[PDB]
């Protein structure tokens, strides 16, 4: 109960930032998660040998792939913690608790495929599940966690309590569906534009959730430069193994998947910044105006890119 985990000082200022990179220190992650957890929810919300074993059996479920691993669960994890600790009076007590688990949780036992090779390949889980195949096997995971002996986190909250947290982390994994992104952002842009957009009213709540799980999820293009160019080489280890699969499979995969056109890789990230990350941190501080540095921080990564291009690097 007065057990506080603490860090040393460069990260206990630094957590607290953004752009914040958790290291190559794997063994300081799950306290890292904790810490977040103490100051973002409180000391009181887990039994911490709950939590602990919770956090371990998530961590043992993420697979050894190059970018969809562990290291991305704490790094999306962490994207929240900021959010939610620069919109302090925003979220419900349910709230807080469901969103770090959730974007924890959020890429359980992702193979490093797209919902798209899945449905090439003819996976049993596209059969299982018609429409975002991994998110929905994502969800599965997470519950399948909870119900292990001794890590049921949520076990202290009453029966109707404990729906609305499965339910918000639900909505939550969902949500990182990017295929959703496009159209949940288009009706929050609507919605904030014709003044119509109620916090109050749950479906909107959700679709404000969904936008911060999109931003989240994509926060390593609103790190500092030589963490997002080093992440990127991990992102692209994954599409360029999907785009051989899809070889094998006899189709000759996006160009983004193509190992052979590496050279247009600079031009399709000026697209995904000006189609996906720009538009979503952009909607994100008109709803939450604190989330600012996310945008400010993306806009000097397309501009860096751009430098790519120029051949200025
Ligand atoms: O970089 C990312 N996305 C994109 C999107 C479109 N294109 N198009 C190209 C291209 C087009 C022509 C020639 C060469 C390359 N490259 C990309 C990369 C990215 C970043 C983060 Cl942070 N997350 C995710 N998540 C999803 C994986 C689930 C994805
Ligand atoms: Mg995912
Ligand atoms: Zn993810």
């Amino acid at each position: 109960g007065l057990m506080q985990f603490t860090l040393p000082v460069r990260l206990c200022k630094e957590i607290e930032l953004f752009h914040f990179d958790i290291g190559p220190f794997e063994n300081m992650w799950p306290g890292i998660f904790v810490y977040m957890v103490h100051r973002s929810c409180g000391t009181s919300c887990f039994e911490l040998e709950k939590l602990c074993r919770f956090i371990m059996s998530v961590k043992k479920n993420y697979r050894r792939v190059p970018y969809h691993n562990w290291k991305h669960a704490v790094t999306v994890a962490h994207c929240m913690y900021a959010i939610l600790q620069n919109n302090h009076t925003l979220f419900t007590d349910l709230e807080r608790k469901g969103l770090l688990i959730a974007c924890l949780c959020h890429d359980l036992d992702h193979r490093g495929f797209s919902n798209s090779y899945l449905q090439k390949f003819d996976h049993p889980l596209a059969a299982l599940y018609s429409t975002s195949t991994m998110e929905q096997h994502h969800f599965s995971q997470t519950v399948s966690i909870l119900q292990l002996e001794g890590h049921n986190i949520f076990s202290t909250l009453s029966s109707s309590e404990y729906e609305q947290v499965l339910e918000i982390i639900r909505k939550a994994i969902i949500a990182t569906d990017l295929a959703l992104y496009f159209g949940n952002r288009k009706q929050l842009e609507e919605m904030y534009q014709t003044g119509s957009l109620n916090l109050n009213n749950q479906s909107h709540r959700d679709r404000v959730i969904g936008l911060m799980m999109t931003a989240c999820d994509l926060c390593s293009v609103t790190k500092l430069w030589p963490v997002t160019k080093l992440t990127a080489n991990d992102i692209y280890a994954e599409f360029w193994a999907e785009g051989d699969e899809m070889k094998k499979l006899g189709i000759q995969p996006i160009p983004m998947m193509d190992r052979d056109k590496k050279d247009e890789v600079p031009q399709g990230q000026l697209g995904f910044y000006n189609a996906v990350a720009i538009p979503c941190y952009t909607t994100l501080t008109q709803i939450l105006p604190p989330t600012e540095p996310l945008l400010k921080a993306c806009r000097d990564n397309l501009s860096q890119w751009e430098k790519v291009i120029r051949g200025e690097e």
